[PDB]
């Protein structure tokens, strides 16, 4: 999903 993008922002 695109809040799973959310994730690679922290990464």
């Amino acid at each position: 999903q695109p809040s799973k993008d959310a994730f690679i922002g922290l990464m």
